[PDB]
């Protein structure tokens, strides 16, 4: 199987992908940084998801494993004492695969579309933000505040945790919005709960006033200017993990923010 | 086919029943309230929810339908004018059914089961509320606080939305829970979110020291003495709703939060 | 001076206790449980409120001290280990005294009034909670929710923080309601906010239907029948605190919440 | 007396400044925009505030007046059908003023001074946001999020309300600090809670890696650069308000958020 390894970079993550390469030669695996099968990441969740954007053309092709040299880790599996077995463990194909939903963001001018493996966030380029927050075609509120949030199941652990959002587990394919720092009054009114969607559902938001966005997608933020539309829906494509121990998400979430 | 309506009671209420029964009367519909196949409820949400637990034997034998006389009216999709509209429509068979999920409680002793429409809440029996959260069969967090949550998709516009809980469409399989003001400091830690739990997961509670309890489902509230477990799961069997106009439920929860 | 000591009565604390009585009597200082100067609580911050409530009636007379055998003991100065050096620099009269405002409920029928170290909170017999909220005479608010908390500077970092309330240096003479999970929707509405009174205001709560409520005062709850009205004020009465080392209020904070 | 009067600059405003100008004509008061000891906003908050940084240098010697002809008006006194009214009971000179507490915000490098009607808050350039939150010398905290709030008591019911901090009479001489989206799991650790800042305190924000923040002060917002410390304390300054009328902060709440 081809494989490629992407490092944080510092001094104890380049040597264990120094070593992890030096494993699996002995196994004639080879590396191939342009079409492999399967992905490591060394590093905290910021490397795992520069690693997930760089592959996002071929996202069904590919199974990713996280090793944790970072500080949370929570897409982690691995420590670096397990390195070692984990080379074994892959080459003789002893794993299955566990896919978790995506998110869609796609943008209008007078389109560009995304691919989120946490959350898209939208704020103003300074200055109010005002937006219209149209459901299905049905428009539901207009939004006044610092700006808005939409989380996959796996990101809810992430900013959507911080806004007080829900924490979603990922066998269900949805995505959710909560908000930054609404403004209610006498004349002004927000939902102020989060919202959960389903699958088949559009969240379209559209300018009120100003039409220049500061719009984000996991790590990455861009400058839009001149929007039209920003349409938000559960992704067709998933992504994969290759799991060689069973870790289920509630412990992952468990270890992340209770203990351990 | 067999039907029977149920009132609220006041005045408005009993008199738009006796209207609609005359009206059913020319349409040979036999009232019936041991087994109907339609129940119709007159009043707010709380008579609705009666209206359901009164025939949690027969759920699928029945659609259910609501008309607003009470004051916010959520379960409801008509205003009592349009009455005499429900009656022909109803009749002639042009309807469609919906249907909602349901939450399973059971209560365990040294075996009690109930339905919720909206959630079931656990509180102690005064005095300090401690137990632990057991998520299949993973220890997860020991909650100290008030009490807990866990609701419904279409009790997400209740209970749990007072609490911070997020709002969650009913075509999605799931149940989520919330915290009632839960202790955290140096030496007590809860997750602090909400929790949304997918069909085949099973969430059970386990009491630490005290074992009397205050359980809640829906309006109804029972004492359960010397309890050994609280085990929580979306339940198999499903709520039908007869509907004969499209109204989606991010138009009802906008209706019924930010205006008309 | 005359001197007092509470024990929680594990045993620890109490041959704690029994150290300290024993090591007082070298020093001529005369044990009086039914007029001290100088109140001891050996226990956690349960213990300590317990031993302010059995005095509230001598306050300006007594000076407060807290020794942590307990969980938390935010209202503690000292760990067992320091209890020998207590006794000497009590002995010697080298402490300075440090005074935190109280809280004054008063409950009407058709009075009894309390005084809270922590706070004072409100909740329906059972049933649905509704009250108005008259401020100085003014009419607020109507609240419908599960009950509401009054509470103390000092005891912010009680109840009052479990349901989103600020944190309040006891230096200002303030009491602060919270919300207990208060219903808003298009006919109910609240302030939502926590909401910070100064010393000169009334707070009075007016019962709408059902005039039975469960007050509470610190750990204790009482059940009262047939309320016409509950009052808050800053209350014109202090707690003074025995201060041996400087203990800031923030520092007592961090170490209870943030570490060590 | 001289007087100045601020416009919000619609047609309204503008026409209603010409006719109270006019209407001061009649009783020999001079129109000065350089040393008045009289002004009047008309408009919304925004415009309010403008008036307020155009005189900050002169506040002792100047008693402020608002008109609503914005959308909220929360610092208005008067709607513009009482402006008649309003030109001669402040000719007459039947007035008392009113005083509320400002923040005092000081930036350094390697000194600058702010004075907030509203609040002051802290973000980043850009990236992630990371302060040392240090009270009275002593660290309290090590922030990671997306921003820090500090409000006046009137400034509660601004930005502070929209991150849940509690509303404050404006009789507390006291500062509020909120979070914005604060990250809390295993590694990292805030409050929570807003926390409640008596005169004599002193917050400083001090660095730990980028060094430059984006600062706003009420409507103002600036960048800073290679900054060694924010520091937050209640001020010496006060801002005077002229009271025709007895109108309460709590009823002036109330009529904001809850109803008329
Ligand atoms: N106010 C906020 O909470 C806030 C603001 C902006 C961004 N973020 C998060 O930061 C992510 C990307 O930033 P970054 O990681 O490159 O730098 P970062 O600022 O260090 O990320 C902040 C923290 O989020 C953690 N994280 C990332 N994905 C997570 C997940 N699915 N569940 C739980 N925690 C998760 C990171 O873990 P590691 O320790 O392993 O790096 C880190 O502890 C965004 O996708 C966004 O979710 C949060
Ligand atoms: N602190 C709280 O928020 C709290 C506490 C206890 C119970 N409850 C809710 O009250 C329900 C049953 O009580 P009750 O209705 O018989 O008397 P109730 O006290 O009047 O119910 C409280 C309000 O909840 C509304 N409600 C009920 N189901 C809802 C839903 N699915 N979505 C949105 N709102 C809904 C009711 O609407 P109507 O105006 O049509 O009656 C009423 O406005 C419980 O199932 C529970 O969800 C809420
Ligand atoms: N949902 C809630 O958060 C909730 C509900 C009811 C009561 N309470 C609190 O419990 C107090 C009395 O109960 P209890 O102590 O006898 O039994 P308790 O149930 O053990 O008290 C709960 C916890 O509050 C802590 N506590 C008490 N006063 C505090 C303060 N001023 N600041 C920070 N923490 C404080 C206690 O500390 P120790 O470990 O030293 O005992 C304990 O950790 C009430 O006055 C009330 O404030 C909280
Ligand atoms: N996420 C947020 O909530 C947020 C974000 C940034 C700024 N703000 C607030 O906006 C203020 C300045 O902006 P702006 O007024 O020029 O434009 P703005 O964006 O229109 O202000 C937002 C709203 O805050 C209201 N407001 C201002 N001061 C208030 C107070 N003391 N109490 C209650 N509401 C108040 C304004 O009232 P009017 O309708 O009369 O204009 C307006 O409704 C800031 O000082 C800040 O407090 C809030
Ligand atoms: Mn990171
Ligand atoms: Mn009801
Ligand atoms: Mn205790
Ligand atoms: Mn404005």
């Amino acid at each position: 199987m081809k494989y490629m390894i992407t490092s944080k970079g510092d001094e104890k993550s380049d040597l264990l992908r120094l070593n992890m390469i030096a494993g699996f030669g002995e196994y004639d695996m080879e590396y191939d940084d342009v079409e492999p099968e399967i992905v490591i990441s060394i590093g905290g969740d910021g490397t795992f998801l520069s690693a997930f954007h760089q592959y996002e053309e071929r996202l069904d092709e590919i199974a990713f494993i996280g090793i944790h040299t970072g500080h949370l880790g929570f897409y982690a599996d691995f420590r670096p004492a397990e390195a070692d077995k984990l080379v074994k463990l892959l080459a003789k194909g002893e794993y299955q695969k566990v896919s978790y939903p995506l998110l869609k963001t796609t943008v209008k001018y007078g389109e560009a579309t995304y691919l989120a493996l946490n959350e898209s966030t939208v704020k103003s380029s300074g200055g109010p933000f005002v937006v219209d927050v149209v459901i299905n075609d049905i428009h539901f509120e207009r939004f006044r505040g610092d700006g808005l949030c939409m989380s996959t199941p796996s990101g809810t652990t992430a900013y959507n945790k911080s806004l007080g959002g829900a924490l979603m587990h990922p066998s269900i394919e949805a995505m959710q919005l909560t908000e930054m720092a609404s403004i209610n009054n006498r004349v002004y009114r927000t939902i102020g709960s989060p919202l959960v969607f389903p699958k088949h559902h559009v969240v379209s938001l559209q300018p009120v006033n100003d039409k220049d966005f500061q719009i984000s997608v996991d790590h990455l933020s861009i400058l839009h200017r001149d929007v039209q539309e920003i349409r938000y829906e559960v992704s067709a494509k998933k992504i994969h993990f290759a799991r060689f121990r069973s870790f289920p998400f509630w412990r992952r979430v468990h270890d992340s923010f209770i203990e351990d």
